[PDB]
């Protein structure tokens, strides 16, 4: 059928057997993931509580909400996106990569839960926060975007690869940056170190999506790719400049918008297209 | 149906993982994390001289066992990715399955590396990597497993027993045959990797039996027997008729008895009575 045209999707009995290694660049990324293996227990959280206690009320509000939003991502509709890719893609080098991605995303969920438990000890307050957060626009807007660009019956494989790249590389890009801002201020080493590992992992997942894209016979048009990414940028910008403003932790909202656009541009270039925003990176600490 | 089952119920998904609701499932996930290894940790550099001293019959046996294995762990993964990790809703169990997917990919790489090390002729090597089509009894075991993945009809409980049987009856005789080679002091790389892989499969089988305990609605003893007894006959035929263990100097009657011993032990661990009453005939499989 039409998937025989795509080397990535062409059905074979060789999907269960790893050798011979036919895609050395995909394999190298799997080996990179294996080399990055970590577990939640490695992150020392024992020095965070004194730094937590010195944050202002507005800063605690921001951080506790960002953590809750991190936790709620795994719950969303695309709870099985990686598994869906792991099934469609027939190249065993890529299945190995996706297998590790599934494992590490479970480490991320455990890490966020541990963080929330360390900083918000009252289980009544935790329950309040989670129950509120599920009702917020950022959750709903990410789900509708995914319904529209991934779950749609008319979605092509190429479109879904771009969407997956945006999920890994645009969504939460601003939250990772906000936590790097706390690192610049010397606050909360456990939170900031875990953020470094999680951000790195998501960066690797995004790079892998862009590598898959390069192997497509049928790519979506530049116009369509822009629609998908630009829509993601608007959602993320709205969240960190209007709904939960980064001014709450002493950052400038205009520069944050500029950063999210810089991240989108970089994704477009890495997918082989031209920049749309032309935004410079405004953050020296993200250099 | 699945609304009655805590394991399959949408309400069992939780906003965050802690506090742990199923400490015995979580403990097994932590046991799996603690067993992490990679194929590169197994030194294969001393096997080729032993390989070159084996009789023609011994090479035939080992290369065929490897060929079965080469496909097998990949089929187990497809089921987990397609069926189990998706349909189970308890986060402790998803974490376990995520790690099982990773470690099964390590197994496939290990088997590929073994085949690539021992079979230098690329004509013979291509025949072995394509066992799923080029060797009939290997095809039969794979089609048995593949049908339970494609099966829209059978219950989760039935399918968990089936995949417990794949991991605990279908590999059992081959693992034991490789432990026989260890008793004879042959092929340290093959035998050490067998030790790690058999341990992992033992843990996966124990997990299947733990999942089974959490079912409110279990398949009948009759049905469980039918599944396991059928697996036993397939495995017995393979190691006594298609690829006889006499080729590496073992007694076929004792091998049949061992496979039955392993099946009994699975039935007891699932909460049922023994059907074969077979003693373990192999001293080297006690310790």
């Amino acid at each position: 059928i039409k998937s025989n045209e795509e080397p990535l999707l062409r059905k074979s009995s060789r999907r269960f057997v790893i050798f011979p290694i036919q895609y050395p660049d995909i394999w190298k990324m799997y080996k990179q993931a294996q080399a990055s293996f970590w577990t939640a227990e490695e992150v020392d959280l024992s020095k965070d509580l004194p730094h937590w206690n010195k944050l202002k009320a507005d800063e605690k509000y921001f951080i506790s909400h960002i953590l809750a939003f991190f936790a709620a991502s795994d719950g969303i509709v695309n709870e099985n996106l990686v598994e869906r890719f792991s099934q469609e893609v027939q190249v065993p080098e890529a299945r190995c990569f996706y297998g590790f991605q599934i494992l590490i995303e479970n480490v991320h969920s455990e890490m966020y839960s541990l963080l929330i438990d360390t900083y918000i000890r009252d289980p009544k307050k935790r329950e309040f926060l989670f129950n509120a957060i599920e009702t917020m626009p950022y959750v709903k807007k990410k789900a509708d975007w995914a319904l529209r660009w991934i779950a749609d019956r008319k979605s092509t494989f190429g479109e879904r690869v771009v969407a997956f790249a945006a999920v890994e590389g645009v969504f939460f890009s601003g939250s990772f940056a906000a936590i790097f801002w706390l690192k610049k201020r010397g606050l909360m080493p456990g939170l900031t170190f875990s953020n470094e590992l999680i951000s790195r992992d998501e960066g690797l997942h995004c790079d892998f999506a862009c590598l898959m894209f390069q192997y497509l016979v049928n790519k979506p048009s530049e116009e369509r790719v822009r629609e998908i990414i630009v829509d993601a940028v608007k959602i993320e910008q709205e969240f960190l400049t209007e709904a939960l403003p980064v001014g709450l932790i002493g950052m400038n909202c205009i520069l944050m918008k500029q950063y999210i656009e810089f991240v989108a541009d970089r994704l477009l270039v890495e997918l082989g297209f031209s920049k749309v925003f032309q935004a410079e990176n405004p953050f020296d600490f993200m250099e």
